């Protein structure tokens, strides 16, 4: 493919146009009063949504240089904010204005690097202030209040979340399922969780939410790589002989092993998924052994006693009641196994904790201890019929994720005020020269945009609302639902600090790249 | 295909336009302050890079004559500088300006040959001066300091490199591997190195870095060609019967043997690679014998006892714990064999060294001694997770290559000063006539470009920085990171003389061709 | 295909334009100072060359009438000068100007035939003068000096050539091979040479240089044609059963026999080549018998004892250590056979020579004597490694071919002076009428072009150099490398008379056709 190369301002100006269309398209859905976007679909009715992420993913421009401006934001704002849809819109709106103000100052003669440095300095001063203003959420009473708020007044949802948090801990594991009954209930089961997801999208099942879930599955554990290695078939034969799903845990999967596994999933209907091993080095080996004990299988290693994948017997694969694999996450619930062997392994880990003094080893040993001795909390959602249970299910998972975020980093005044109230933090920030001063002023002004954007979608003058907040006491913000100026703490209108802080960093990150890149290379279409 | 022939200046002017676009695109990435280039990709996100080689390879123009200007540089600057990505950008930028200044003087009436001769004379005067200014790096302390510098302050990397250099020698062999542990460490193992790589790109495996690696492989040795000769299958059958990779070392591979090996690699997934034999004539036979002894195999020769490829037994192939094949390089580590036979061969080589007096034989024979008596140093890179081990791994290989280059030819003031400080070398250089004088003056001026280009990317006036360096003492240059005039020796800002010297020769080479070629023939598109 | 017919000057004018582009494109590479031509290639880098033949073959114009002008020269100048690349450029440059001057005089009213006759008369006067000025090269000292000169000062190359010439004679056979060692050396081996090449291009192997080489091959001999005759398979079956290449020598090969042989060469990989029989009539039969004796095979003839191709036994095919087949040439080296039978045949030939008195029979019979009693000289080229041995190999073959040409017809002052110094030969040449006078003057002027073309590529005024040569003594020419007027004999700057003479005839031949053809018929494109 032949290329067309643009330089300097000629390329930057086009990328910025791609960004403005995208930012305007998603800014409109921002806040309690966001408006709808109608997205044409090729097979059915138009899709009508208020979701900032859906709208952002839907837009794809035809011009080759404007397409880049749109992707530089979409590939960051949509990918780094997978937990909730709040951070994507905020990061897109701030990135657009930071980059635009930078571009204008640069095309008039300011130095691109010195402007970038002034912006970095301002972003760090603001973040330090957010950390200082953030309040912790660790007390069961505080957790319940946040859960009730993120549950939008549904106290019953807030209560089952608070109760699950109390029973397995602030750092424990809580999941949500359909209870097939009328009432909501909490049960604790045996299981383990590790940070490794599916190796490939080809194994997605139950596609709503991009999940991969199987029951009564075989568990194959390997220390060795199976990339371009076959002889995985005896495990597949057992899975076919005894109609059970199969999950493969391996250091890596590629080549022929991947080809075999995916083609069977697609052409045979074999319910098989592969996931990467949970650790590194020696710790990887120890985690696979704990898993084998917990699932009643064997580890196909080469050191000591050698067990090869070329010969897999029914007693070498483990058995798991329920297995869940999602992007970058996997769980094995209700495993089968010898309880004496599980307790023995637990006791060995405890002895190692009592003996070692290194921080590294104590932490790794504590993770392995917990994976065998702790349970998993399960929140069962009930209701009259499945069409209603299925909606309540999401209200519970949203309240739960918001609760966990609040607990991990604390909470700040929401509705755009967390950043608006950090503007004074820049008054003591001193630049080395005029271009750094301009860079600080660029952030000083973009800190006011979230507040004005929400007021604008609400239907009131953005300028007056944001100025009135700035001129009043710190606890007062503007409530777009109430149409007034209220005490935000008393009303319970809060945003996790984690989200506010990340959206600011993501915006600064993309805008920085976008205003200093000098050469842009695109393909010539045919 | 019909052709379109352009003559003289009409063709040269178009090639130069192809060159200017390319040179401007990569000049901007030069130095500590290089700016980014955004390269559109057809399947995923835009690629954002600062790498001069990637940018140069990415650009491909549609015009038939401008395409040639771009390829005359890309096919030389990228191909002669495979060792490191440092020298490619300098050669591109210097070639552009040397050729441009030549063209302008020629189109105004200067003689193309006499201008070329003046340029050659100036390049040689400069190189002689670089050799005179370069300082050696041979002392363990000097080596450690250079390694620390090229490691960018990572003193721990500099130390494992210095230690490996000391143990196997300045000219020894050092490789880098993932240690699967927390600490960095060095061990010495048995192995051989020879300068022959894969015969074909179709055998590339583990494609990042264009490598080709196998473990527990069979080795087939042949003094004879296998071009258009089959009956290589019994070795392939053993490799399939006993699932082991195979490496074939032969004088040449073509026809059916090549077809069989490549098609199986691509359509079957047979793990087989072919490599050209390591020597020439009698020395080739002696090297294959040493190798057979070290790997525990046999050479399929015709002289003395005849062994034919038609019948390959399990004891005829050698066995190597790890086989590495890369472009123009191959290595066999951890071979299996009879230690008594290896020592006996070593003792025979020593006696032969004591007897022979010819320079040729002593040097070749000493290399064969070392291949059996010396080991291979392996630097294992550790860490808490593979995502971090993999990054440190690059810092180690870059520091290691930079160290070796410094040791082979010495070091010069970096940052463009090595060439800027050679300008006075041309004051004693006397031309025969006016056109030779012009050619000398062309180099006199292009010697200042690397210094101005870095200052420009830094953001300061190029003209003032370069003139200030010229008016100061010999050890003072401009530090783009510090933003000031510093003593470069004290700061440790250095460049291998080998790189500076090659980039100047390559630039002179391409520019010379480009300004004297008279007729250019291109195809007519359809 | 419909045709478009052009008449007279309208067609001639277009062919001449095709010629001018071609002649200008290759004239530029002429002489010691030839400039480069860059030829675009569709798969890799641009090819940069100074070779007049490559450039001439590369150019192919799209216009239907200009394409003819280009092919009338390419199909002669490239085809009649297969021995060396010197004659093609000279013939192209002279043909262009002879034809152009003719055309201009004709379009102004001169008679095309009378102009052609004046040109023929001038060409013959010049050739007679070249023969008179040519000096012989027959003395071992003279041969060594020429070989050293064509070897460009490499005295060692000149010496191995002189030594081979002395041992097998001025008219003997000398070939060049890779010695697989460091030194150059000469050995004499048993073998035969005959003037018949491959029957088809499909049998080309080892394609660099368009060769076809096999070792340990079977030889099938037939006095009879095998065109459209099958039953050649039993010889092919033996060749497959006993893995040996096969060479077939027959009066002719076509139809089914050729189809079988080519398709097996291309689709099966059967290593077989076919060659036309070496003689005519009775002499053909005698040569095949001498060959059968020398190779240890039999001739499949019908007279006397009948031997049919239907049944070929292992003892009917001959055996040759090495078989070489090239365009219009074939060689059999190291044949196997009964030495008593070979000597007996030699003695019979000697007795027959003593008896016969006819010139025809003595000459043909003496050639057959030599084929059995003389050997073949082989020059082994050595060096450190194959990449360097392979280059020296061509320097040796070029020196060797130049030596042989000099010996066959003598040498003349080179650098364009051989023809420039023949101009006075035309002063006594008397035309019958004005148009013949014009034709003589056309050659008188084109005789000066080679000298001016070289001076022009050197970079000096062509007019002054050629006039100064003409005004000086006969031994003085202009040395483009030295940049001065020198004694060419003392410097050793010489050209074979054979080359100078042929290039003039070829130029006159094409230009003559080109200016008198009257009607040109081309196809109408669609």
């Amino acid at each position: 493919a032949a290329k067309d190369v643009k330089f300097g301002a000629d390329a930057r100006a086009l990328m910025l146009q791609g960004v403005d269309l995208l930012a305007d398209a998603v800014a409109v859905t921002m806040g309690p009063k966001g408006r709808t976007v109608i997205i044409e679909q090729s097979w059915g009715s138009p899709k009508v949504t208020k979701d900032g992420v859906t709208v952002a993913k839907s837009i794809d421009l035809k011009d080759k240089y404007k397409n880049i401006g749109a992707k530089l934001i979409q590939d960051v704002a949509n990918n780094t904010n997978e937990e909730a849809g709040d951070g994507t819109t905020t990061a897109t709106v701030l990135a657009r204005s930071i980059a635009k103000e930078g571009f204008e100052k640069i095309s008039k003669g300011a130095n691109p690097v010195e402007i970038r440095r002034g912006v970095m300095l301002a972003v760090d001063a603001v973040i330090a202030e957010l950390k200082k203003q953030s309040k912790p959420v660790t007390t069961p009473e505080e957790i319940a209040q946040v859960a009730t708020i993120s549950a939008n007044g549904d106290k019953e949802i807030g209560n089952i979340i608070s109760d699950a948090m109390k029973k397995v801990g602030r750092k424990g594991v809580i999941t949500v399922k359909d209870g097939k009954t009328l009432n909501d209930e909490l049960e604790i089961i045996e299981g383990m969780k590790f940070d490794r997801g599916y190796i490939s999208p080809y194994f997605i099942n139950t596609s709503k939410g991009q999940k991969c879930e199987f029951q009564d599955a075989y568990v194959l554990l390997s220390e060795k790589k199976i990339s371009s290695i076959q002889s995985i078939v005896p495990a597949l034969e057992i899975a076919n002989a005894h109609r059970k799903p199969l999950v493969i845990i391996a250091e890596d999967v590629d080549g022929e092993a991947l080809s075999t596994l995916v083609l069977n999933r697609l052409k045979v209907g074999l319910q098989v998924v592969a996931v990467k091993a949970p650790g590194f080095g020696d710790n990887r080996k120890n985690q696979l052994k704990d898993m084998a004990i917990a699932t009643g299988g064997a580890v196909f290693g080469e050191e000591g006693l050698t067990l090869n994948l070329e010969d897999v017997q029914p007693h070498d694969l483990g058995k798991v009641g329920e297995v869940i694999v999602t992007k970058d996450d996997a769980m094995l619930l209700k495993g089968k196994g010898d309880k004496a062997q599980i307790e023995k392994r637990i006791q060995e880990i405890i002895e190692q904790l009592d003996v070692t003094t290194s921080e590294y080893e104590k932490e790794k040993l504590n993770e392995r201890l917990a994976k065998l001795s702790d349970g998993v909390a399960v929140l069962k959602v009930g209701g009259t019929s499945d069409v209603e249970v299925n909606e309540k299910k999401d209200r519970v998972t949203d309240a739960l994720n918001a609760t966990r975020a609040a607990v991990e980093e604390g909470i700040v005044l929401g509705g755009g005020c967390a950043l608006l109230r950090c503007i004074p933090a820049l008054d003591s920030l001193t630049p080395a020269n005029e271009d750094q001063k301009i860079g600080i002023e660029i952030i000083k002004r973009t800190l006011k945009i979230p507040a004005m954007t929400i007021a604008k979608n609400a239907g009131v003058e953005g300028s007056l609302i944001v100025e009135k907040i700035m001129q009043s006491s710190s606890e007062v913000g503007y409530d777009a639902m109430a149409g007034d100026f209220v005490n935000m703490v008393e009303k319970g209108i809060i945003d996790p600090t984690k989200v506010v802080r990340t959206a600011l960093l993501d915006a600064a990150g993309v805008a920085s790249l976008l205003t200093t890149a000098e050469v842009v290379v695109t393909e010539i279409p045919k």
